[PDB]
């Protein structure tokens, strides 16, 4: 399967796609000059069909734009729009009583403000990020603080209870990015306890499958919503704990969860008559109710790359190189626009296209280039170590 | 054409699915003799995917049994499953602040509840459809009662206002089975004030759109959600209008409204590539974001049905009846399951299956058997005056 180089024609494919096709797409032209933070929703050709500004983009881009000043190169363009996205958070999406708003106009006024803490979550691996590209003080101790504020909330976050994975997840790559840019002392400690709750609550061997909510117990709600899995959702969490699995030392525990979330999210996810990963599946093979649930969405192919690759990296199995292959031939061939750049969102099962847009309220410069950067840097890594 | 003898065929159609087809499938097997109310949630077979109770749809159940028992036939089994329906709604599906649930489990212990209030609009239906049937005082006080505060609600309620079109439009129907049922001294004048509300804010003739929100001053929102269309949604209001006019005597003022909606949203819902209504579209053909925009639901279907044979029937323009033959032979080839009765709820754009669910927290014993059973009494009523 992959020769090294392979290995290297594919570190350097997702280097261009990110440099030459994925970021040329948004940036610098999304840098909404006159009032701060970035114009994001744009249709195939990259003309607006909004200029609403969703909040979690917001503090994704900034994370993003930050990251690439850090980890690839020091453009001062990738800096200034960074700290646009910051200031922008900062002076607009932040309530009089602390909790940040989801979804603004253009000028910052508020639209919507979820109860949620994911758009926090957000602002502080952007702050996070910003702070070690600029040196910036200030963004390290908002970083730092809204970190204990989004551990606070984790603790804590309706006859039928109900914990969603989602929320350890978040937080272990909220604190993987924290750590991997300023620091906090709180961050090896409480990933700990999260990959542990996503493994005791979550991860269902018997069954080969990992849930998207459970009983405060740990036991399976059958009802729709309960049974209701996302395999990307679960593949994007494997690769958050693979991750961690390599920061500590290639732990084999970590590595074997990981890997097991991986293999019973392939096998259930994975669209054997299409090709692709299915949004939603259901633990008992009942009818899914959400009505999405048997699209081609890009983001679960993002994490499903990543995943595949990086499980084949740590393991050697070549299994993972097979399905590294099947994904991203099936999401570049899919949901690249070779015309003009970037991804399309919204594939039907049988991977027509479905609307022509590439962000909303939803997708923005984060899942797609996140791979990309990942992929690259990881591969980057590994040929140097062979 | 549709001449005589093929509206008679058509009654005959109608009257056969409603009674040989639609309604066994839910009744009686569904009325849930342990805790009262009807076990909905159902798979292809009939099999339950859930036990849970949508309390919209327990009494949409209750109302339709209850009309069944009023103008098709005095059966004791619906009269019983519709008091069925009204004990476990005023039993259960109250919150101790007055306003009701929106889901709760098969005990009738709470799961969700919304803001809206389309709850209560639908209590009162199933309450004035079953004092009528029964005699019940109580459930016409309690259908008076209830109606009286959704005018409340409708009156009496973000830097972005918008109002919507489906608090008129349910109004109005709550409104017109009252009516219709016991009676009530306010029905008329607020049906007056909620198709005024529709024709000034919601109906577009410069541009030949139903919008489905605006704002308050009725001028279109340039975003997403605000320029998202439902056709299947205005085509309901529609056939409300031709009802209404019906009532009226035939008045060609709201005839020339209900047409003109349905004329506008036919043409911007009908599926020209694969037949079918789209469930969204964007007033300016700009990409919809909802991710559900090109499939097939059952319930546009139903209602255009409605609108068409209503429209022709009125006004005897051949356009109609062409119409309804493509939405009624498209619904029946595809939603219907001839093996085990009723209809498949959701297709994909090409009019493939989904997936396999019959009812679920949205579909149910409602959209499908209130069609058939409004165009055989319909088409009864139109033959019996040739
Ligand atoms: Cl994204
Ligand atoms: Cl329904």
């Amino acid at each position: 399967e992959y020769t090294l180089e392979k290995l290297k024609d594919l570190q350097g494919f997702y280097q261009k796609q990110l440099l030459d096709d994925t970021v040329p797409f948004w940036f610098p032209r999304s840098i909404d000059r006159e009032f701060g933070g970035y114009l994001l929703m744009r249709d195939q050709d990259g003309s607006l069909i909004d200029d609403d500004k969703a909040v979690w983009i917001q503090g994704r881009a900034a994370w993003l734009l930050s990251t690439l000043y850090n980890t690839v190169e020091q453009k001062q363009e990738w800096l200034d729009g960074a700290k646009s996205g910051i200031d922008f958070l900062n002076r607009h999406c932040f309530d009089t009583d602390g909790q940040m708003f989801f979804h603004v106009t253009r000028d910052g006024q508020p639209i919507r403000k979820r109860r949620y803490y994911f758009s926090e979550t957000f602002a502080v691996i952007a702050n996070a990020a910003y702070a070690k590209a600029s040196g910036d003080e200030a963004a390290a101790k908002q970083a730092r603080y809204l970190f204990g504020k989004c551990i606070e909330y984790s603790t804590n976050p309706g006859t039928r209870p109900a914990k969603g994975i989602g929320v350890p997840m978040i937080m272990m790559n909220t604190a993987q990015q924290l750590r991997e840019t300023i620091g906090d002392p709180r961050c090896d400690e409480w990933i700990d306890k999260w990959i542990n709750e996503i493994e005791t609550y979550f991860v269902k061997d018997d069954i080969r499958c990992v849930m998207e909510q459970v009983a405060p117990d740990g036991s399976i709600i059958d009802h729709i919503d309960g049974r209701t899995l996302n395999p990307g959702h679960a593949i994007e969490g494997a690769w958050f704990i693979l991750h961690e699995a390599k920061y500590r030392n290639n732990d084999p525990r970590l590595i074997k969860l990981g890997c097991k979330m991986l293999d019973y999210m392939w096998d259930r996810g994975w669209d054997k008559e299409h090709g692709g990963i299915l949004y939603f599946r259901d633990v008992y093979n009942k009818p899914v109710q959400e009505y999405w649930q048997d699209m081609k969405f890009w983001w679960p192919h993002n994490e499903v790359i990543i995943a595949t690759l990086l499980a084949y990296t740590i393991t050697g199995e070549e299994k993972y190189a097979q399905w590294h292959k099947l994904v991203h031939e099936y999401a570049y061939q899919h949901f690249h626009d070779a015309a003009n750049g970037e991804w399309f969102g919204y594939l039907h099962k049988d991977g027509t296209l479905a609307q022509t847009a590439k962000g909303n309220l939803f997708k923005g410069p984060f899942h797609l280039p996140r791979q990309e950067w990942y992929c690259m840097t990881l591969l980057n890594e590994y040929l140097q170590q062979s």
